[PDB]
C-alpha cells in the first residue's frame, strides 16, 4: 500500500520528458511501466500484485521480432504518459487507466508482418478479421490476458466502468490501423478549423483519443536523433523481411520493404515524415497545445534525414 516505485535521478527526470528513451535494461521497463501508472493514475488504479502479473503476461505475449516488440510496447506507453502528464484536467480517471494499458497491450503477439501481407498469404487471421486484421487481434489478446486468473486490474471497477474502459481500450488499439488514420486526422483537421471540436462530445474524445494513439505510436520520429536512426534500422528489418516473403508469394514488394533499394530509404523517411508524422503531430499541437515537444522533435528529425540525403551525414 506504502510502495512507491523510484527510478534513478537520471531516469526520474528525463522520463517526464516527451523523448525519453527507455534504455537497453530489459528488466528495468516493467518497474518503468509501474512507476509511470502511478504518477499518471494514481498509487491504487491497479492492486499492485494483478498489475505485476498482467505486466509479465502482457510481456510473454510480445515475440522477439525486430521491432514490434515488448520495447515497443513500453516507448509508446511512456509517450502516452507524457501526452497524459502535461494535459493533466483533460482525461477523466477511466481514460488514464485505459490508455496506458491500450499502449502496452496495442501490438500483443505482432509477428513483424503488415495486414496486407497477412491478406496476400491468406492468413487465418485476414478470414477471422477483414479490416484492421492485427489490431483486432492484439485487442483479442488483451481480453484473454485480462480473463487470465489473477490478471483482471480492472476487478474494482462498476459492471459499467468495466464496459467503458474496455470500450476505450478497443477504440484506443483499433487507431493504431494507420489505414485508419488519415480520414481521423482530416476529420479532425476541418472540426477544430471551423470551431465543431467539441470534447464533451463522446465522438470527438474518440477521435482525440485515436490521433494520440497514431502520434504514441510514431513516437520513435520524436527521438534525439541516434535513437531515431537506430530504430529506422529495426524498423526497416521487418520491413524488408516483409518484402522477402513477398517475393515468396511470387511478388514484387513497394519499394520501402524491396531491401535491394536500400538507397531509397532517406528519400522513403522524407515521404513518411511529410505525408504521415508532421501532419500527425501538427493537428495534435493544434488539438493539444502542450505536445508541441513531439511536432519540434519530428520537424528536428526530418531536418536529420534532409541531412543524410545531402551527403552531410
Ligand atoms: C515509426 C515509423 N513508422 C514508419 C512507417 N510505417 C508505419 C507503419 C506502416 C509504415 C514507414 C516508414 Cl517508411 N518509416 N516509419 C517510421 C520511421
Ligand atoms: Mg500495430
Ligand atoms: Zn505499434
Amino acid at each position: 500500500g506504502l510502495m512507491q516505485f523510484t527510478l534513478p535521478v537520471r531516469l526520474c527526470k528525463e522520463i517526464e520528458l516527451f523523448h525519453f528513451d527507455i534504455g537497453p535494461f530489459e528488466n528495468m521497463w516493467p518497474g518503468i511501466f509501474v512507476y509511470m501508472v502511478h504518477r499518471s493514475c494514481g498509487t491504487s488504479c491497479f492492486e499492485l500484485e494483478k498489475l505485476c502479473r498482467f505486466i509479465m503476461s502482457v510481456k510473454k505475449n510480445y515475440r522477439r521480432v525486430p521491432y514490434h516488440n515488448w520495447k515497443h510496447a513500453v516507448t509508446v506507453a511512456h509517450c502516452m504518459y507524457a501526452i497524459l502528464q502535461n494535459n493533466h484536467t483533460l482525461f477523466t480517471d477511466l481514460e488514464r487507466k485505459g490508455l496506458l494499458i491500450a499502449c502496452l497491450c496495442h501490438d500483443l503477439d505482432h509477428r513483424g508482418f503488415s495486414n496486407s501481407y497477412l491478406q496476400k498469404f491468406d492468413h487465418p487471421l485476414a478470414a477471422l478479421y477483414s479490416t484492421s486484421t492485427m489490431e483486432q487481434h492484439h485487442f483479442s489478446q488483451t481480453v484473454s490476458i485480462l480473463q487470465l486468473e489473477g490478471h483482471n486490474i480492472f476487478s474494482t471497477l462498476s459492471s459499467s466502468e468495466y464496459e467503458q474502459v474496455l470500450e476505450i481500450i478497443r477504440k484506443a488499439i483499433i487507431a493504431t490501423d494507420l489505414a485508419l488514420y488519415f480520414g481521423n486526422r482530416k476529420q479532425l483537421e476541418e472540426m477544430y478549423q471551423t470551431g465543431s471540436l467539441n470534447l464533451n462530445n463522446q465522438s470527438h474524445r474518440d477521435r482525440v483519443i485515436g490521433l494520440m494513439m497514431t502520434a504514441c505510436d510514431l513516437c520513435s520520429v520524436t527521438k534525439l536523433w541516434p535513437v531515431t536512426k537506430l530504430t529506422a534500422n529495426d524498423i526497416y528489418a521487418e520491413f524488408w523481411a516483409e518484402g522477402d516473403e513477398m517475393k515468396k508469394l511470387g511478388i514484387q514488394p513497394i519499394p520501402m520493404m524491396d531491401r535491394d533499394k536500400k538507397d531509397e530509404v532517406p528519400q522513403g523517411q522524407l515521404g513518411f515524415y511529410n505525408a504521415v508524422a508532421i501532419p500527425c503531430y501538427t493537428t495534435l499541437t493544434q488539438i493539444l497545445p502542450p505536445t508541441e515537444p513531439l511536432l519540434k522533435a519530428c520537424r528536428d528529425n526530418l531536418s536529420q534525414w534532409e541531412k543524410v540525403i545531402r551527403g552531410e551525414e
